[PDB]
């Protein structure tokens, strides 16, 4: 219903879960604030810096055609029909965020040779190039995440664990990979529970007692969506049930997962893909205003939900995102590098196909998608923009078009509670014991 | 590359694995005779009789747009694009065969509200109408088949078994459903192996070796693709490894799965969905020759493969199917049943939308798929066409567009060479098997 359009010489398709998935009947629920709106603004911020970059396509302005997935694969696939209908013209696609939506969207995109780079889809399956030949990502596959989690249990001598998976490609294949890896380290799994898309608080108590039916297994491994980890922790709190949580990037270092069930979560070890905040995105997001951000068609709806106001009611104007603490979303960097990977690919494309000018020559009217994905997108290699220069971070894709298997490890501890970085994984597990009380 | 097109007032899409899958450079392999050609020819047969029928769509003609899936989802989806290029116009789609083919095709077909009826896709994944709101099938979900297979093990007190599943939505869900039914009947799994999309003869051996790592687990439960079962039977014969096979409809009673691996498979228990060879299909298929069947662009290739001749070298001419021992592929009836399910739904929709004529009126141009599926496809009830005398079977779909969980159980034995399938029993809301018919 709402289209996000930016004019430009070339148009970059975008796909973001602006809204949450709806209730039993509605396809779209409330605005997904952090992983939705903020990740969308990250693509818009990147496109602005690129359009100001004199070293990166100074003669070709990049546009955007950003669609909302509503956190549901079938809705994203109904929306992704815009990207194919013409064949405005869509050069590539940034997104989606959730694996299921990327799989579904990739199967349609390959039929029209549309390149796609995801900034958050981690499911290992997307690494298979015979089925997903137009798919690249700035994120590593979950082969490497599940391997890393198996080493955490191997290190802390945890050999009788349990597993919790969100239904879908991410949770199932993620736990499946974890099965192989725990097996390979003498770790035996007591039981394996699966969480339905939209369970009730009664259903999660079912899962708690299901995990409890083996009291000896006090450790639980999770390949879960954040809502699921939060409802399961809430259910654990209500049922006065104490588990040792070992969780994937779904939970990550999200305050919203543990908020209200901080006691039930204390002791937990979580994983986030290795990222850093970008300060120029921070000041850009906090200076965003509903009367100046008309280019984002969902920014007013976010503003009404963020501040409990209405533009009809005239009570939105006194608020600012600067009064608020800015908790920059974890995968913001990966959105930023994914837009840059596509822009560099196209800069390299233009350099070779239009040597005589900075403008778009007939050799890129239209842009050959196959040549773009195979010869340029896959062969990008540049410094991550805005990177913490003290550490050398580089943007490229391996033989399977995946990002680098590097993860940060955290712990939820204690009045007051907080996630603390305790280690990392980058080919090997590396963590210091001095940062854990147990 | 080829597309079987025929004129009609309404056009029904078709999807069959006319060709097996190829290698890395090719997307299409040799001709698939049984699950390809006979299945394609069954739809043409049904179309031909529907168009002669004075009681079923007398004034409305049915055309077709039959595509080749090449036993591969990505190729099928490239092809299925034809069905949605109107936005010739496609009213409904008959197909595909492979469950991963039918899933991919449905995700697209629902976008343009096009009803889909599969004659072979058994994945339980396809029973969920939130996700597959325009899909229906003349076959049951694998929820019942997995229940059927654990009942067979529980009956023979095989408490320690191994599993093998073809990667994808048929193998993985089938076996997972099976393993839960096995657990609940105290049947423990020793090991579980996966058969990938691009398997090598060495990789197939690695699967056999993994199965032998548990020497007590002599039972091997498979939810595999046809080709995946044959190659596992080939790898086991190469290794003189002996397993009791219990296998899903993928294997079924296919002679092509056991060819060259007759001793490796002896004593195998195989499942097929309960069906009957249909009456007039044998006359039709056997009366097919290459100088009349120009309407099937893959038929000449089937002819060459069948008789090991060449039209370019003119050896083929002196041949006819009316001398061969006609083996009617087990799902022929479900293909014919799907074609007739769509025909009846449209006949009934036409009664509702065009009451003053036999011809396709404007209230039905184009056919509204949402109304066709929900108000007419899901509600169809009719006597199964071409049903043999002693049979009184009815074609219908349940609340979730599913067929009924009915299956025949067979066993593979050496009688007089001369190896064959023998029906030992059936499954229909409980197990019934004749222990007297199994040699072992
Ligand atoms: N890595 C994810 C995926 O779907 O592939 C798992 C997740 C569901 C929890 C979403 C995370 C995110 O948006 O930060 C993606
Ligand atoms: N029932 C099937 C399915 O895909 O759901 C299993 C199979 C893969 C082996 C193919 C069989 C067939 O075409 O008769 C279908």
């Amino acid at each position: 219903k709402k289209v996000l359009t930016l004019e430009g010489d070339l148009v970059l398709g975008g796909l973001f879960p602006v809204h949450q998935k709806g209730g039993p009947a509605e396809d779209c629920g409330p605005v997904n604030e952090h992983r939705g709106i903020q990740r969308l603004e990250a693509m818009l911020f990147a496109l602005d810096r690129i359009n100001r970059d004199p070293h990166l396509l100074p003669g070709v302005r990049l546009g955007a055609h950003i669609l909302d997935s509503c956190s549901k694969d079938t809705h994203a696939l109904e929306q992704a029909l815009d990207f194919v209908r013409a064949s405005t013209a869509i050069t590539g696609v940034i997104g989606g965020s959730y694996s299921d939506v990327s799989i579904q969207v990739a199967n349609l995109l390959r039929l029209f040779q549309i390149p796609q780079i995801s900034y958050a889809s981690t499911s290992a399956k997307l690494s298979d190039k015979s089925r997903y030949d137009y798919f690249a990502r700035t994120v590593p596959p979950d082969f490497f995440q599940a391997k890393a989690m198996a080493e955490i249990l191997r290190f802390f001598n945890w050999t009788y664990v349990s597993t919790v998976a969100s239904e879908g490609d991410y949770g199932e294949t993620g736990i499946e990979a974890f099965e192989l890896e725990a097996r390979a380290r003498n770790i035996s799994v007591a039981t394996s529970e699966k969480v339905g898309r939209a369970m009730s608080r009664a259903a999660f108590e079912g899962v708690v007692r299901a995990l409890l039916q083996k009291p000896s297994a006090r450790v639980a491994v999770l390949f879960t969506r954040s809502e699921d980890a939060r409802e399961l922790l809430a259910a654990s709190q209500r049922l006065n049930a104490s588990f040792t949580w070992v969780a994937s990037d779904g939970w990550g270092a999200l305050e919203e997962v543990v908020a209200g069930s901080e006691g039930a979560a204390e002791g937990a070890i979580t994983i986030e893909l290795a990222s850093y905040p970008i300060s120029d995105f921070a000041s850009y997001f906090q200076s965003l205003d509903p009367w100046n951000n008309s280019r984002n068609p969902w920014f007013r709806e976010f503003w009404e939900q963020r501040f409990r106001c209405s533009f009809r009611q005239r009570d939105c104007a006194a608020h600012s995102l600067r009064a608020v603490p800015f908790e920059q979303e974890s995968k913001i960097m990966f959105v930023v590098n994914a837009v840059y990977a596509m822009a560099h690919a196209l800069h390299n494309m233009h350099r070779a196909l239009c040597p005589n000018t900075t403008r778009l020559c007939d050799a890129m009217r239209p842009v050959n998608g196959r040549r773009l994905y195979k010869d340029f997108v896959l062969n990008v290699k540049f410094d991550a923009p805005f990177r913490p220069a003290d550490t050398h971070n580089e943007v490229r894709f391996d033989r399977f078009g995946d990002g680098i298997g590097r993860y940060n490890i955290f712990t939820y501890l204690r009045g007051r509670y907080r996630y603390q970085k305790v280690g990392y994984w980058a080919e090997g597990l590396t963590l210091d014991t001095s940062l854990i009380p147990w």
